[PDB]
């Protein structure tokens, strides 16, 4: 019968990859500027998702084929005895598109290789993209429009922004992403029994709530920060420890 | 001695205590002026009607408006838009039609979709800052196999998604039919299948589950649903997948008000 409180099976062997695609600078003829403060969100993602069990893999700085061969050699080994799946990028976006360090890769073409025709093993659990990606323009906050789209993906995706459309993303070049250090915070501390889109419910609290009437640099007053998830999840999602 | 110090609740929720729960408005379109070249959307007027039976149970006031131009539309939103909704828990605003891109079509028109969601931002609406504002749309491309001149059985149309799952402002929740790449489906007498699943979780549901968990039980119950292939084998690779876009910032439940 219907479970209103059905929830994924985490009960396999390994929890699953985490893939951080980390970009600090670009290649000078796109123009963009360096993201100080990233290395910071890479270190805090890859201590809250191993303690929640994930095999985390970094990858600093890649060319799009670079990039893009990586994703696809994850997409295509089995994830059979595996919860779920993880992707995070850290990078300038614009549209549909993030940037590797010498091209934009498509968001779509990205979550579409993990969609159940191209990963059989994945079908049915969660897979999860979290993209801190807004417009390139002592502890310096930067302040980036929003520009990466709130896109959706298949079923049991679940896409997280860390910006939406008319607001403003904030790097501090020490202590790393607003969006990051809430998310980080809240998945060391809930992480282990909330379930998943509360989780992120509280992230999107505490960076909304993040005050912008007094900045450092007058002109960042007034640029609030609003997160957005977009679910296709179709059941509960929680990180027991295994 | 016992309070609430304002310390970081992992387990808040929107304050629904207020004198009433709040306005819903369904924009219900069946028809278009024949120089959009759009098909009839048979089926709609069963999904106005479960839409407005299972949200009148949950307390909402419930209003209708049936086939508005554009112009008429965006005057009754800008009108609920500027009273005051002090009283209120929270706002529902549902659109049933067909769309493109960022936009919804009323009967003669386009409109954005961000122009509507904008109506009710911030200062533009005080009393809703920090309250729910949620979204359903019902919208995607209409079957244009359909002249550009002027004009009981159960069958399913399949539309490919159209519409974008655009975010709004804090403590907005969007929630579409369908996602990119994917197909909403309606039947004539039934009505769509995500209205009639949504209706159906409210109606069982609604007043205790947490109202994201809801929507992830109408993900489940529309992406599992099939057509039968003797009926219509065209519609076989078909899926359909919604999906919501929460920029909420605390639980929301719809518990029967005291
Ligand atoms: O969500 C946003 C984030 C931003 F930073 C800026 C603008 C938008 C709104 N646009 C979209 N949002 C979601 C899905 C698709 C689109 C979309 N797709 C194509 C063209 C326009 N918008």
């Amino acid at each position: 019968m219907f479970d209103p409180a059905e929830k994924y099976k985490m009960d396999h062997r390994r929890r699953g990859i985490a893939l951080i695609f980390n970009h600090e600078r670009f290649f000078w003829h796109l123009t963009l500027p360096e993201r100080r403060g990233t290395c910071a969100d890479r270190d805090n993602l890859t201590r809250r998702f191993s303690d929640l069990g994930f095999e985390v893999k970094c990858f600093n700085d890649l060319k799009a084929e670079e990039l893009l061969l990586k994703i696809h050699e994850v997409s295509t080994v089995s994830h059979a005895d595996a919860d779920c799946f993880v992707c995070v990028f850290l990078s300038h976006g614009e549209g549909n598109h993030i940037y590797a360090y010498d091209a934009k890769i498509e968001i779509q073409t990205l979550t579409g290789l993990f969609k159940g025709d191209k990963c059989h093993s994945l079908v049915g659990k969660p897979k999860i993209f979290i993209i801190q990606a807004a417009r390139g323009n002592t502890n310096i906050t930067e302040v980036d429009a929003a520009s990466v789209y709130t896109l959706p993906a298949g079923a049991d995706f679940l896409m997280c922004y860390s910006v939406a459309e008319g607001y403003y993303s904030h790097r501090e070049t020490v202590n790393g992403s607003w969006y990051i250090q809430d998310l980080c915070e809240m998945l060391g501390k809930y992480g282990s029994s909330l379930e998943f889109t509360e989780l992120l419910t509280l992230v999107n609290r505490k960076v909304s709530q993040r005050r912008v009437d007094f900045c450092k640099d007058p002109s960042a007053i007034g640029k609030k920060q609003v997160p957005c998830f977009a679910s296709m999840l179709t059941k509960k999602l929680h990180f027991f420890p295994k």
